[PDB]
């Protein structure tokens, strides 16, 4: 604009597409959840539905630029189609995830990307005891579906989920909520795979 | 149409795509809601469903033209794909929004655009008390998901929502409906983000 | 096929896309409905679901050709993607419309197009009294969403909806069904907008 | 694969796309149904849901080749996107049809195509009497939506639907099932349109 | 990485698309299921809903490369769009399958591909007797929809379904689960068609 249009041109159209991470140029994705609502519980199927937004951060050398060569531009918004994004996936979903926010990300001159999709998720959770004082506890792992730890590592900035935006008049009160890095192994493949395990504890409101 | 086909060619095909707003060339979007129906209430999940159309207006120098150079044409309809549109998003939705109108916008010679999507929206709202005289109040914020106030500002032409087309046989009567600009901050980011807060107060009819 | 492939090439690939109608070159779309079923009624939300097909006709000079220059071809079927179509839209829908027929249209050498989408539609309608003798009446307007009357006019060939293909064992019987041109005004805009108002009166049993 | 990749190249990429049939180069589609399950019945609406796969066969000169010129290849599988397919459409559906099988077809050197989509279909059917010994009978017509009989004809190899794969523990027993060619006429158009009428008779267990 | 972008270019953009298998160059796909949950049962329609992921393996000469010619790269992740995939299909589904995992596969230098879609599946199954001690048994065949045994053969690495990741608090307990190769014939066609028959026996938990 002229600078931003040129910048995006140089970054995207004039290089071949970034082919994702590898054992030789791996990545670390930082995840953090903001829980907005436990919407629904179904005790006949043991499905529970969450609404949250999930903050993703990572960094690529292929997205770096010098602001002085581009009119002192330090960052920009762009369609998530223009860039690689990680295949962060819920391991116990029961319906495809529904996206609630536009697919746009923020890129910064140092190569860092931030992307914060809002989602509705149905997952496997037995709510028995939700009607009590002690409440019930459920959990779901998030991680790359296809990339091992040697390609994609995960971390959290804090193990405390953000509950400052939780709907004050939800049918369910959140007692506590945790996000914790973990390591899994699968029969398909030799390497360790990384997830962040979201653990919520909740109950019917007074 | 000779002139119109040429005009659209000159504007779209012969310039590079407008890359969205920035801190240096920011925008103001004007929003106004027209509420058509409160369709459904679900007291088991605290979700409520609205149908409205949402008027958006903004202006771009990159869409200006001189009507004399183009057969005294002052405006035209065009696919919303041909142009940039703002990522106006509901902050407490619980299902993806459903679009009820075609994705076509109106562009005027002075650069102004008008775009009025019709939508059905499920959002977080506790209807307890709806069956009473006093009714119940619920609220949902609309704003850019990814653009700060330094890129996208919002305003309303009036803080009264338009109820002139509200369904006369809806199960719910509107007592009041309000659209009001506000400023938020989030954990992700230092900058201020702008929303318009739609506040409806309603009850079972008779 | 030689001729038809060439014809379509000449019409579509070798001209710039028709940019829709304007105040200087406006259009008239002719609409007619064929009601097949009232499927469902929901008294708890006042939504009612219809299945119909909706006949659209209009005409463009940019789609004319001389049959002699193209092997005496007078018409052809083509994907609705290949051509401009009008943005005919239900003003009181409560869910996106669901399409039940393929998106293919008929173009004739004189420039006329015919396009008949089948749809299921949920719209705002209070069914109270449907269980009675007198039945109940509901209505929904169809028209362009974005084009004024100075760009798109509507007309019907007849104000009687076509009930010749209505499901004989539907849960609801049609007492009358009407399609009538009308004029509306909106807060956004000074110009008049045109619809055809479909008015159905029906009952159980 | 050398030969097959070349063959497909010669057929698809090096000719212009086949523009569908016409009065001068019409075709005949052969239809046959295999009923797998009556899944659901809804007596509140009078919708009933079927799962079947529908066999389609037709033939095009534009898909012929000589197997000697291509390594003695007599046929191949290909994406249904690569080829024209007929717009066979249920006239009394109440929801868009859901596709349960991949969209791949078989082409043979003589130009014949075979395509067998599996579908779930909701259609207009009143189940009253389903709970009895005699059961109930319902019907739905399948045919081209936009092509007349002068462009697309239909036939069946047999009027007996194939029930050898019907789910033995469905909630509903099929008593009988029929597929029969028919001719319809419409107010839009002068020409006759062709369907195959699927007629099922069934009951609760 | 330079090498990977080039590799993918050489494999995909610079060859004509692989046209699937034939009688002269047939394939064998290896299938294995990992059952995660029996989610729901509907006795009014005899539909039952499963969540599993299905491991697919096969091998193509057209996907081979020499790691030395490409910076000692032995494998990579890629969009399933970039490659042929087999048309493995459930013969008694009642709704389209819902995909729960991203559509990405792993390719290895020897030409082998691995692809593991997660799915939710509604299929024809009568649950009468599920409430008892003996439980009930249901079955669904998976195989190519269009390719005969002379084009696509199937095999399993083991006839035991993997129940190591089955939801411990599902409403239904698995008594046994089996995956077994089998041969069918159809009226359309003279050739034999191959499936793997997944047979599950289950009951209400207690
Ligand atoms: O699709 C792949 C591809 C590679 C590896 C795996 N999967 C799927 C399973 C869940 N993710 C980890 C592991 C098993
Ligand atoms: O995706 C982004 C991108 C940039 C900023 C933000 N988000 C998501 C949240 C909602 N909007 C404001 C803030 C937090
Ligand atoms: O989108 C437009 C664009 C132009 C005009 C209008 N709309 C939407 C509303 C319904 N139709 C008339 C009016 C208001
Ligand atoms: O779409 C067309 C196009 C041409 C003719 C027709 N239709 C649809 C209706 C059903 N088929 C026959 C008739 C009416
Ligand atoms: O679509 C085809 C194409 C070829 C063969 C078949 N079908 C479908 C049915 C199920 N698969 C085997 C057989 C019958
Ligand atoms: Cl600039
Ligand atoms: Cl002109
Ligand atoms: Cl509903
Ligand atoms: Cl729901
Ligand atoms: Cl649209
Ligand atoms: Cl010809
Ligand atoms: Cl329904
Ligand atoms: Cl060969
Ligand atoms: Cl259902
Ligand atoms: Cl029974
Ligand atoms: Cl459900
Ligand atoms: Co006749």
């Amino acid at each position: 604009q002229a600078n931003l249009m040129r910048l995006k041109s140089d970054l995207f159209n004039r290089s071949p597409m970034y082919p994702g991470p590898t054992k030789d140029d791996p990545l670390t994705v930082t995840l953090g959840f903001t829980l907005q609502d436990i919407v629904k519980v179904d005790s006949s199927t043991n499905e529970v539905d969450l609404v949250y937004y999930e903050q993703q951060r990572w960094k690529l050398n292929s997205l770096m630029w010098d602001p002085n060569e581009y009119g002192n531009i330090t960052d920009f918004r762009t369609s998530a189609a223009d860039i690689w994004t990680p295949d962060i996936t819920a391991y116990s979903s029961t319906r495809p995830v529904q996206v609630l926010s536009p697919q746009i990300a923020v890129v910064t001159h140092d190569g860092s990307v931030m992307f914060i999709p809002a989602q509705r998720l149905s997952f496997m959770c037995d709510p028995t005891g939700v009607d009590s004082e002690e409440g019930v506890t459920c959990a779901v792992k998030f991680g790359s579906w296809v990339y091992s730890g040697f390609e994609i590592d995960l971390k959290t900035d804090t193990d405390q989920v953000d509950l400052s935006s939780y709907y004050a008049s939800s049918k369910y009160e959140i007692l506590s909520a945790t996000q914790t890095r973990q390591v899994q192994h699968y029969s398909c493949c030799p390497e360790p795979y990384i997830d962040v395990n979201l653990v919520v504890k909740f109950r019917e409101r007074r």
